[PDB]
């Protein structure tokens, strides 16, 4: 009974282009590009009152975040960025800003037909990463 329904739900990673570049393009290191281009993630997305939690479950590392729509969050990200965090929706899309040593990328989740769409985006270097219900 709220329109972020449609993202909640278990969702397995099923493709992925360009991801190594958006890692490179965001600092991440070799081994840990290499492993974690490896992941085949299952993202678990969950929704208690005005809470949104997002988990990242693979064999390379499990994460999770919950927040609030709008409020700002400190965030430890998988190849341990220390971020400072904003996710809104805007058009029914999550947006999701992370801003760290003056940089920053934004990672936007859609629902488009049976998928789930995530694109991560770091300068001019985007990756989209497709999931579906497991
Ligand atoms: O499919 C996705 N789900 C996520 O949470 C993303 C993963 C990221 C990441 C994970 C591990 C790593 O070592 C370096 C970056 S940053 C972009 C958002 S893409």
């Amino acid at each position: 009974s709220h329109m972020c329904d449609a993202f909640v739900g278990t969702w397995k990673l099923v493709s992925s282009e360009n991801f190594d570049d958006y890692m490179k393009e965001v600092g991440v290191g070799f081994a840990t590009r290499k492993v974690a281009g490896m992941a085949k993630p299952n993202m678990i997305i969950s929704v208690n009152g005005d809470v949104i939690t997002i988990k990242s479950e693979s064999t390379f590392k499990n994460t999770e975040i919950s927040f609030i729509l709008g409020q700002e969050f400190d965030e430890v990200t998988a190849d341990d960025r220390k971020v400072k965090s904003t996710i809104t929706l805007d058009g029914g899309v999550l947006v999701h800003v992370q801003k760290w040593d003056g940089k920053s990328t934004t990672i936007k989740r859609k629902r488009e037909d049976d998928k789930l769409v995530v694109e991560c985006v770091m300068k001019g270097v985007t990756s989209t990463r497709v999931y579906e219900r497991a």
